[PDB]
């Protein structure tokens, strides 16, 4: 008879996957989470859904699961899977997916003093609010929370684990990731009914360089054609294709935009209005031409354009 | 022995997840639903799907899982999950997702009076009504049904519950939500056979400012640049490449919208129709310009296109 | 002791989830199965798959599971899951999915004298031939089979149900739809066994009006635009840009349309057809041109495009 | 009592799922496979992936499960759910979804002689070698591989079912499909280890006639505007618009194919290569239009390009 | 009563899938890993993430499940599926999948000397990390991870099997795959606690064709279109028209590539530089063109860009 089999089959011979490992109803259960991202899968700013890809760390005291190591030949850990000891209803509240379920939560730790483990790999697609206000590269703070859904503070108490608690580089693909500390904080839905919530926050820099060949190349371009468009000749005969082929670029430009950038509801993005600008521009250029004294009316459409184009500029400046 | 452990052995002595928790067959079960949407996580028009997350509250009483607090060191309220207790049927009526399945539904509250509470937080993917007439921007009532599918009202009788029913601001990403009362009817699919039904209607208002820029802007572009055309000399041997222009920028356009623009079957929406004016203007303006006494011709055209455009502008605004 | 859950435990007393209720071998099982669609999700026409959302009606007799009324205080249904009772193996056997199980299937009625009924809610994927012979709107009739599949007839008999057996509307998006009378028929893949199965026609008209300005608006512009080709002089240096023109936004409709028009098989669509004239049109318009008595030439091509316009008018009105 | 009760749990009174159904360890079981195609779903030249939908039949003898006939009142045949009775391991080896799981395969047939039978409904999506040398209409034989993954041929022998094994026609949306015959051959990855599998062919020919028109015919179109170029005047200022004309519409062309075409590695396709020759012909035509004794040089350039399409056409019409 | 049968019976008299098969708390369980690539279904550069077909085979001694052959009629091996015994804990550490379930895996081989060996076929998808710096054609090593969870060293010790560990080639659709050799190493986020892993390299080389006719044709065309453009005289009345056809061609390349190529962090790809310097040139041509002693200026522009365009092909061949 192995010892390891004889010490699982003691523990568990009459226990419950629906019963709080309290000794009292008046006492509670400590349960210390612990989030940690190790990879930024992405970031969908059309559905303002960030993908990632980490560990969470939850430790919570049994006064059950405990038992001598000496009697079973000094067996010090044991591994147990978790659909046979109770498990504490951790969810995230802002989760996305339609389905909760860890992709690797089928083992648990359980130590001779009752200090229960659970490291469940999991894949965590949370909802985190954008602010793009200025879209040639952003950095947000995304929060993820969790805790529980139907126990209250009374039950369960969500902490932190301070050890090893010190901000530390995340990889990241195209984004800088900084990770924020954690604390927590309690909703209280109801009188007399608190539950307790832990709140991690990720900072995240764009780093992607490809946006501004896409994005603001093709877009100071047509602007500096635009630009260039007032100087040629009235009765050249080029001013009217000039305009067409500007109005055509500008538009296959804003259709390439629709498809990338998404439905932002708060501000528009800073590349939409340097395309509305650049199109208000060649429309009143084009006007310009096809009604052409014609010299001075000419000068001075050059100056507002000059004007409008520095403005722009300085405000590009001014949120870069 | 743990008193809560003997307790739940007690309570679930000889208890069937089938059976209705109604001490006589004449006697009948109160079922109160309330659901209650967090956020809005989309509204696709082209499949008339707007998906939502959001918890849904059920509280039925039960003459089982009653017990005296006083025996049981006091203790006043368990957490059972639903597998064990009898769960009420209820089921958005209107679901639009292969499978029907909560999220988060593992955990239920049990007093000791017997007031079973449930609070599963799921996700729904339901079915709405899209009034597409106006689109620049919109405003849809969108209701969700739930209730029992095959237990009907002399069975379980579903509610409502008054408490804290008050009207509340809903997150939106680019929608503004408010939320409307519910109400309660009964279906009759056969005589004698009467089911209940708790009908939740949330109002929905467009608040996206990129709709503006990608589906106004290059159509009053094109517009503009339409009624500019006949402005052009017949001889300039310009008519011809700038009609040439404006033709393959509305196609992109056009393109463009029925890439984005669903199939709507009730009315064709107001962008639509205003592109397919534009279309028609340019292809007159264009079979004009190509015929070219012709200055009267010519000024008969510009006052029919003003008169159109100032139609469209005015019904716009009155659309607006 | 509830009367309801002694009722359930003496029914079930011994009994088996693979076991035809028949009280003798020779003896069959009459199962009656009604289609009833409310909703028509949609229906692709790349992959020839119509989704809907409906529920079924199976009804079948029991020899088990009937008790006295009287003898249980009265009661006269009861709510059973579908996974204790025997469950008729009834598949759609041009089912598309992967995989086929109803969305809320979790609870049957079972009355007094042992008329077991069910009403499993389900979203049906399946399969339906479609003949694009002519694609301004269409109208399809798609059959949905039902039956065993390892179930000869000598086993179950599947049937329908004549009550409430009459036409009716059915909701739609953007399809009308008319529900066909069902019948049954057996298939014989093997002497001496011979399964039976109940086929339900559904005949939808589309009715989608954005079809028409994105599918035939464009085409008959562009056939309008190389009609007036010809009429410019073949000197005026305004021929070439004008064909030059006219291709690129006929293959830019020719893109659209490949994108959106599905890989026919059987016949090429109208569309497609007139799209391939217009294009052999302008290219002829274009050649001429190039090559450019003449006035007889030109005026035999101008006579020759407008009986080629004329047949294909008359042609769609035909098949309109 | 019922008597198929009786004899059902008479059968199954101890029985394992996980026994292989032989009397002594020496003997070997016979399991016979036969797959049958009944509809190709779709064959997706990107993935070189290829859905279909047909059943499996399996029939495999069974010392157990036998019974004499007369004693149970004469019953000939039972039904059994698969989760009882042993399963013969059987997987597609090319298989490409992620899991492999019969949509309906939750019955089988049990006889008094002990043949098991089972026919699970099946959505087989496999992988298959495509050869893209030549894609006006190409026609691919794509193989599907059955049989043990574990078992070797000492423990399941696999073989065919010769009864009604003659070749007939297979229902296809867009390709006519041939059933190919099948055989058995043993691979060996390990010395005195042999598994058995089954082969089964099936040759595809494309029959869709979209994609001569989608494909072919805006590039022989722009092959021909391109032979017309040259004869356009040097001094008529419009060789370098038609040449641009030229250069946008088989850019837009080679666009729309790579979004269509997959990403061939072996041979590039032919239309490919149709799509080079005209961008390099129309470029080279550019560039003498730009750079214009004169006259025998621009008849030299047009006699080359007449002979290289003429060499495109044999070399087209030879490979179709 | 069957050998087969009474064996397994008297092995898994009283057996747990949570014990490790270890005689004793101090003893450790050897598992040997070995990772073997069949096919590589794809490599997506946008989410970096390389999807392969290919089983792993699993070999563990076992103190229990050991009989003496001669005893059970000479039985050699058997067949049992893995949910009974012991499973070692091995999961992908960079996995990326929702969910990790091997598609095959119900089935596991074990000897009368209690060597459990396990074949489980799965699809592997993980991440792997892209060097895009030279995109014409490229070769990556992508590294797949596999190990333990929740055991650390002490208690699972993986290793490798190296018997026919010998470099072979992989089949591959569009690269060509290297084997390269596995090893194994320990990670150590916790003091007195390592985990062991094996570290699988394949190195894929591109062999794609289309790539090169669908990224460098179209840029170096449009280069040596613009390269052609200076020679266009001034006074054409041409310069414009061919610039404005060049930069729609560009900006039509680069939305397609945009579409194409993935949003890199680390390096712009080297198309895109292409595109960048033919944009920018494009551009000064047009400049230069409106802006017109001009002889000279003209001469050093076309130095310019002939210069730039050898520095460009030079850097091109040496990446090549
Ligand atoms: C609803 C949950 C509260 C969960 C919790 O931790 N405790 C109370 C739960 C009580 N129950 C519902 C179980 C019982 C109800 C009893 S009742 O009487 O109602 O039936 C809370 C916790 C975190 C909250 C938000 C995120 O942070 C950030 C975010 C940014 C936006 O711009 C707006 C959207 C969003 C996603 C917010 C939505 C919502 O606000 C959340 C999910
Ligand atoms: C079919 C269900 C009724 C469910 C119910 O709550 N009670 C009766 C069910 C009785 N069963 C079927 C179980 C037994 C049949 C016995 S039988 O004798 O038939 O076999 C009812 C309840 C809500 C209804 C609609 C939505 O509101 C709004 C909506 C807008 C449209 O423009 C048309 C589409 C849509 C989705 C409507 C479809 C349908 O109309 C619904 C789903
Ligand atoms: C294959 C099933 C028959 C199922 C049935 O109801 N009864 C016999 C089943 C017998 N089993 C296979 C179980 C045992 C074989 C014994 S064996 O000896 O073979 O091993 C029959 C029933 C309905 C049939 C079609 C649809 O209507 C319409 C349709 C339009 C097309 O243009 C071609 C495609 C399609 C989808 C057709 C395919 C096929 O034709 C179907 C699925
Ligand atoms: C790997 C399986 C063999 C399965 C089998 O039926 N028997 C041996 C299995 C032995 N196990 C792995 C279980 C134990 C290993 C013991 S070990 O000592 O290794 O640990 C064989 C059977 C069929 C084979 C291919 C297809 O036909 C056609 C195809 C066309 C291509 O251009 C290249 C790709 C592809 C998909 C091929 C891949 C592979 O080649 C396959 C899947
Ligand atoms: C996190 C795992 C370690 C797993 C392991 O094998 N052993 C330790 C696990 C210990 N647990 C978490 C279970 C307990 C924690 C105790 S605690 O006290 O924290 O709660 C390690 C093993 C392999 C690692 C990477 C890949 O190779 C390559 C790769 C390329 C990039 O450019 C950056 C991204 C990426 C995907 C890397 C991410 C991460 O780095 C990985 C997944
Ligand atoms: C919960 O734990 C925190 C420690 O962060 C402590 O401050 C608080 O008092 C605890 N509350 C209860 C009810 O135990
Ligand atoms: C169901 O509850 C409602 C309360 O909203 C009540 O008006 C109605 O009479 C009840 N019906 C039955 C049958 O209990
Ligand atoms: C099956 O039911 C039909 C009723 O539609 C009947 O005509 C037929 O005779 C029945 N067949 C058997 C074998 O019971
Ligand atoms: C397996 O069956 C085939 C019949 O196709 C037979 O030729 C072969 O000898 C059999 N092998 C064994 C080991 O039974
Ligand atoms: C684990 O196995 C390796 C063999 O690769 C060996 O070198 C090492 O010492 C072993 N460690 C333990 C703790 O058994
Ligand atoms: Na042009
Ligand atoms: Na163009």
């Amino acid at each position: 008879m192995a010892d390891e089999k004889r010490l699982l089959k003691c523990i568990l011979h009459d226990y419950d996957t629906a019963i709080r490992p309290v000794q009292n109803v008046s006492d509670v259960v400590n349960v210390a989470l612990e989030v940690t991202v190790v990879k930024v899968i992405d970031l969908d700013e059309k559905e303002h859904v960030l993908t990632t890809n980490g560990w969470i760390y939850h430790e919570w005291n049994d006064f059950q699961l405990k038992w001598n190591p000496s009697d079973y030949s000094g067996l010090k850990k044991i591994r147990i899977p978790v659909d046979r000891i109770w498990t504490p209803d951790i969810v995230l509240f802002n989760n996305a997916d339609e389905s909760y379920r860890y992709v690797v939560d089928k083992l648990a730790v359980v130590y001779y003093t009752g200090k229960v483990m659970w490291v469940p790999h999991a894949r965590l697609r949370s909802f985190c609010v954008l602010d793009l206000s200025r879209f040639p590269f952003d950095s947000q703070m995304c929060t993820l929370v969790f805790g529980s859904w139907t126990h209250d503070v009374s039950s369960v108490n969500v902490t932190l684990r301070n050890q090893s608690k010190v901000q530390y580089m995340i990889d990241g693909k195209e984004w800088q990731v900084t990770s924020v500390q954690p604390k927590r904080y309690q909703w209280t839905y109801n009188s007399n009914e608190n539950y307790a919530g832990i709140i991690t926050g990720i900072k995240l820099k764009r780093t992607s360089i490809y946006y501004q060949y896409v994005f603001i190349m093709p877009t100071v371009l047509l602007a500096f054609l635009t630009l260039l468009m007032p100087f040629i000749p009235p009765l050249g005969k080029e001013r009217i294709t000039y305009g067409i082929g500007l109005v055509l670029g500008c538009t296959l430009l804003l259709m390439m935009l629709s498809d990338r950038m998404p439905t932002e509801l708060g501000n528009v993005p800073v590349v939409a209005a340097y395309l509305a600008y650049v199109f208000v521009m060649v429309a009143i250029n084009l006007l310009f031409a096809i009604m052409a004294l014609t010299r001075v009316i000419d000068r001075l459409l050059f100056g507002s354009f000059l004007v409008l184009t520095v403005v722009i500029t300085i405000s590009m400046y001014a949120h870069y």
